[PDB]
């Protein structure tokens, strides 16, 4: 299992613009298009992102390209972040995948905001971090996916995904 396969499980794959859990216009593999209520602002963003007139639909390939850019951006964001970088450096390979997952879903700013949990992770206090991470809107809004991520963080194995 790797970060790509992990995220592909968590986000799914959709070739047509759709609304995410929060109601935002998304496409492909968890690629947020816009927080604007306009399906037209979404189509516009989509066309800009793809470099062609899509009329709200893309191919597998296109979705995969967005996905590759997104994980890359996710990783570079972590490494550029003064709050996140140290945590990441301190982690093993599995846990790193878990933080990348969170960052992809909630943005760098968002994760950087979980001050307490980041401190616990850095101290390798796994169980406690797991407990604190669950006290969040994130967890309450998307409980099954959050539990999977949190389990990966607590254990350092890919069990939740197998
Ligand atoms: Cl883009
Ligand atoms: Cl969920």
């Amino acid at each position: 299992m790797n970060i790509f396969e992990m995220l592909r499980i968590d986000e799914g794959l959709r070739l047509k613009i759709y609304k995410d859990t929060e109601g935002y216009y998304t496409i492909g593999i968890g690629h947020l298009l816009t927080k604007s209520p306009s399906l037209n602002a979404a189509k516009s963003e989509l066309d800009k992102a793809i470099g062609r007139n899509t009329n709200g639909v893309i191919t597998k390939d296109e979705a995969e390209k967005l996905f590759n850019q997104d994980v890359d951006a996710a990783v570079r964001g972590i490494l550029r972040n003064a709050k996140l970088k140290p945590v990441y450096d301190s982690l093993d390979a599995v846990r790193r995948a878990a933080l990348i997952n969170m960052v992809f879903q909630m943005g760098e700013t968002g994760v950087a905001g979980f001050t307490n949990s980041l401190r616990m992770l850095q101290q390798k206090r796994w169980d406690e971090a797991a407990v604190n991470l669950a006290k969040s809107r994130w967890y309450n809004q998307t409980p099954n996916r959050a539990k999977r991520v949190i389990t990966t963080m607590r254990t350092g194995t890919w069990d939740a995904y197998k």
